[PDB]
């Protein structure tokens, strides 16, 4: 239940999230990730202001028709490498530990991937630049970002081998629906959720904010962020942190490798996670 009934952290805090899920309670995290978690990565939020119209380069409509923009843009700001956070490392450890239900991101950098999350464990709400494939309906040839990579640094538009079609990365443009995958899996995995752990997402683009209020009114929900996020706007289920009816969100504020680094020195997982962080960007650096 809400408020009414007897809740299921012992305290509003990092401190009584990680009692929690070292409880037999806690047995399934979705964590829900936005631009906030890339940051770090040296990869901009490109929502964020410090980051024919603007808006043409990101329509499908426009793309179909006038493709070179988009490849330029995507040349340019494309990252010069892909080693991601502590705090998808964080996720990575929740895979390892038994307790990552699913992660559901907004970010189209793949650096889930790379930090270990499997197809399985992700659902990538905004698409992705992983794949590509090929816009005829006919064909639909898959193309891998190796791929398209080439594509896009040797400045050509890239067409599909097959058909000669023109051929987009995987992410939802403007006038695109969200990817099937995005309803099917929110449908199930809010049934079984025992924790959501919302980290570098401010909650404002829709539908992917309006998963916090899929959750069971019981299932504690964990922001780390630089900023709080996920309350009802008071002009315009939500977030509540602050009032006397608290009883199950938490905002931790801060940088989310910071967050997520505290949240697993609580666990007892610091040194994991050191570890393994520094052996994957090792890794990553030692690239020939
Ligand atoms: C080029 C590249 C390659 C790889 C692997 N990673 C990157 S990350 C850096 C970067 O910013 N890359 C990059 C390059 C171009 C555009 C954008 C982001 O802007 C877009 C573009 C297309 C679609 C959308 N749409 C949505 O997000 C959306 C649609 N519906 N809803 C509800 C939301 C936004 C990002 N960049
Ligand atoms: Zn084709």
């Amino acid at each position: 239940g809400a408020s009414g009934s007897e809740r299921l952290l012992d305290e509003l805090t990092l401190e009584g999230v990680a009692r929690y899920m070292q409880s037999e309670r806690c047995r399934r995290v979705i964590c829900l990730v936005g631009a906030g978690i890339s940051t770090s990565a040296g990869i901009p939020d490109f929502r964020s202001p410090s980051t024919p119209y603007p808006e043409a380069i990101f329509e499908i409509s426009y793309f179909k028709k006038h493709p070179e923009p988009f490849f330029a843009l995507a040349k340019e700001l494309y990252p010069g490498q892909f080693k991601p956070t502590i705090c998808h490392y964080f996720m990575r450890l929740l895979k390892d530990k038994g307790l990552l239900l699913r992660c559901y991101t907004q970010n189209i950098d793949t650096l889930e991937r790379i930090a270990g999350l499997e197809q399985e464990d992700l659902v990538e709400a905004h698409g992705t630049f992983y794949t590509s494939h090929c816009v005829s309906a006919s064909c639909r040839h898959e193309y891998p970002l190796s791929w398209m990579k080439e594509k896009i640094f040797s400045e050509v538009t890239p067409k599909c081998e097959d058909c000669q079609s023109l051929v987009k990365p995987d992410i939802v443009f403007f006038g695109e629906s969200l990817p099937a995958r995005f309803f099917s899996c929110m449908q199930s995995d809010f049934l079984k959720v025992d924790l959501l752990l919302v980290m570098g997402t401010s909650l404002q683009v829709q539908p992917f904010a309006s998963l916090i209020s899929k959750a069971p009114l019981s299932t504690p929900r964990l922001l780390i962020n630089k900023e709080k996020a996920g309350q009802s706007d008071p002009f315009l289920g939500g977030m509540d942190f602050d009032s006397k009816k608290a009883y199950r969100d938490v905002a931790w504020l801060g940088e989310c490798d910071q967050g997520c680094l505290a949240l697993a020195e609580l666990l007892g997982w610091k040194k994991e996670l050191e570890d393994l962080v520094r052996r994957e960007h090792a890794s990553i650096d030692a690239q020939s």
